[PDB]
């Protein structure tokens, strides 16, 4: 169809969704332009249609309105404009594009910060899939846990897609894997060669992992439930001099809270987008190694299914439903 960017109508319902006229934009200084071909759904993008991020959106991005919310973090396309001083960049190139917050548009505008090249072995498709995944369990688990062969990992909603990227980081680094998924996902789980595999669902697996490790703990958590009382139950597992990596977004605890609690262990709450807020070569730095490691089939793009954009909203409820292991890929026409 025509040039078009996903909306939401109002906040609160997944068929509130819609297409948008999309107006030209011509890239500026630094800028370039991407015609958008994959993008994977993420689940901050279901909070952000259910609303349940607007405080967060409000203060640290520019989003006071539903009119001023986009979505997409992520995607797959070819260079279609190049601003004025960009180099090594051209018309025509492929690239993956990670860390905006439009991906769900036909082209976009962005800094050549935010573009990486793809691993020539792939299917553009295929590495739609690894971006927001890899890039966060990378940085979570090496740059900031430094996570070391022998240390023993709890990766927490380990099937979706974050959590089976640190799988098969942490399982490259040689840690031993303890996960957490829905018991009707356990038994995949297993198959990717997990020993230990507990349910996400319920606090049980603090209780479980005292008694495998005979209350020795985990040495590193990389997390994202918060709700309830997990937060607690994964600083009692954690051991002495632990690291725990926080990716949620809704009610996480401070430093000097979780210090209250355990003085002794390494805290690490991040959102990717701000890290390269601060850093602006984090994404480029990442990929230089992450490339090879793609090239040399040592890690691999994840479990997908497609859905064609203009069943948006179905692409939506299956990730929220997430009833097998898999990432949610659009396609644009």
């Amino acid at each position: 169809s025509q040039p078009v960017q996903l909306k939401i109508a109002s906040y609160g319902l997944l068929k509130n969704l819609t297409w948008v006229s999309l107006e030209n934009q011509v890239p500026g200084v630094g800028e370039v332009k991407v015609q958008i071909q994959a993008v994977p759904v993420n689940f901050r993008d279901i909070l952000n249609a259910l609303g349940m991020l607007q405080e967060h959106n409000q203060t640290k991005l520019g989003i006071t309105s539903v009119d001023h919310l986009t979505f997409g973090f992520e995607a797959v396309g070819v260079i279609v404009g190049v601003g004025l001083g960009v180099s090594q960049w051209q018309i025509g190139d492929e690239v993956m594009v990670i860390g905006c917050h439009d991906a769900f548009s036909s082209f976009i505008i962005c800094s050549p910060n935010n573009l990486v090249a793809k691993p020539a072995n792939l299917k553009l498709i295929e590495a739609a899939t690894i971006p927001i995944p890899f890039f966060t369990a990378y940085h979570g688990l090496y740059n900031l846990a430094k996570i070391q062969s022998g240390e023993r990992v709890l990766i927490h909603a380990a099937s979706g897609g974050t959590g089976q990227a640190a799988i098969q980081l942490a399982q490259f680094w040689g840690a031993e894997v303890f996960a957490t998924t829905s018991p009707q996902k356990m038994a995949v789980l297993r198959e990717q060669g997990i020993k230990h595999v507990m349910n996400s669902r319920t606090t049980e697996f603090a209780n479980e992992i005292r008694e495998l490790t005979q209350g020795k703990g985990v040495d590193v958590i990389f997390n994202s439930l918060t709700h309830g009382e997990y937060i607690q139950k994964n600083l009692d597992v954690l051991a002495l001099e632990g690291r725990y990596i926080e990716i949620s977004k809704r009610k996480i605890w401070s430093h000097s809270q979780v210090a209250q609690k355990r003085s002794d262990i390494k805290y690490f709450p991040f959102d990717l987008l701000e890290e390269f807020n601060r850093d602006n070569q984090l994404y480029y730095q990442i990929w230089k190694k992450l490339i090879q490691c793609f090239e040399n089939k040592e890690l691999h793009p994840l479990v997908y299914k497609t859905f064609p954009n203009e069943d948006i909203v179905e692409a939506f409820r299956y990730l929220q439903r997430s009833k097998h292991i898999g990432r949610v890929v659009v396609t644009m026409p």
